[PDB]
DNA sequence: GGATGTTTCACGTGAAACATCC
DNA sequence: GGATGTTTCACGTGAAACATCC
């Protein structure tokens, strides 16, 4: 890990516009984990960030003249890929955003579930079940982000026919996940 | 600490997480502002006060719809700055359970806060605050297993009240027992 | 009665087990 | 056979219930 001026690092225009909560950044600012960089295609002696955009922003706030980088050369697709795998590992994301990240890793980057799981540190089951939530009706996906349903609830009624009817039953009756599992079990499937 | 209308307080002109504020709001809703707000006479108004410490609970009380909130006309004592420093550090949530327990013990002893007070402040439940602190009563051996990972909070908490906890900890690790199992183990201690 | 000490157990998670597809 | 699709259920957390102290 080489020391580098904070001036000569730049964010990746290609990988989507990451925004971070002021609170989280003010916290980090106030708090020596190297930033993963690669030689800048735009400049010559400058580096581009592949991972650690938060700490970079935090270091700027903390007023450091020079910040620890760790360089490695990397295809534009590899930097897109690491960008998504980093974003998932952040605990900020919600389950639908998390599922999309898994779908994109699997489609556009031809990764196996088992691959994604090993990479992101969860289990394959989890990766699989998370993605399945994208198959749910819009109505049911609304309840997931509103908070009216939990992942556990939604996942247990994914395989049912007329999930919306079960979701309504769950909310009205304030049912547990265990209860919904028994409900969906004795209901037809599509 | 005199009770004062929420109307007559104002912020220091020189972000708080919705979740955290909704939580506090609801605590103040049930138990009321358990920790006085430090104020000083308003330079802007005349009969109004300006807040020196407790902007969060003020905002929380407004959400809870309290007509009047407990104030204390007082400046920031070095102990007040030590106190805020610890309460901020706990809220960060980077810290581990033993560090968390110490923070609660110090808030309770050196700053004479009630468990219920600490809970409302830091946003966990009283039980939790109580049970977390109890882990400090465990032998060093057992506290080692908590940070090593060999035991979980749930395990340790369930054998705190036992005599010879170390013997139970050894039983747990050797037998790879669940928390439910340890609860049944400790339950059949004689008393 | 209200602060503190301790136990009990319903909860959603998460991954292992099982089922089906490629 | 190994990836993927889905179900089942053991797990620790977390907070309400219970117990004890002043």
């Amino acid at each position: 890990s080489r020391e580098a001026p904070i001036e000569i690092l730049q964010r990746n225009p290609d990988q989507p516009r990451r925004t971070f909560r002021e609170e989280d950044l003010e916290d980090l600012s106030n708090s020596l984990q190297p930033i993963l960089v690669r030689p800048s295609p735009d400049t010559a002696g400058e580096y581009q960030i592949v991972a650690g955009e938060r700490r970079w922003r935090a270091a700027q706030r903390a007023g450091l003249k020079t910040v620890p980088i760790m360089v490695r050369e990397l295809d534009d697709l590899a930097v897109l890929e690491i960008g998504i795998i980093e974003n998932v590992q952040r605990a900020d994301l919600n389950v639908l955003e998390e599922a999309l990240s898994y779908k994109v890793l699997m489609e556009k980057f031809e990764r196996t579930q088992e691959n994604i799981a090993q990479t992101i540190g969860k289990s394959r089951s989890h990766v699989a079940n998370t993605m399945r939530l994208l198959a749910l009706p819009d109505e049911v996906q609304s309840y997931l982000v509103s908070g009216e349903l939990t992942a556990g609830h939604a996942r247990a009624i994914a395989a049912a026919a007329d999930p919306v009817a079960l979701a309504k039953q769950i909310i009205e009756g304030g049912l547990s996940v265990r209860e919904t599992e028994a409900l969906a079990r004795k209901a037809p499937n599509l």
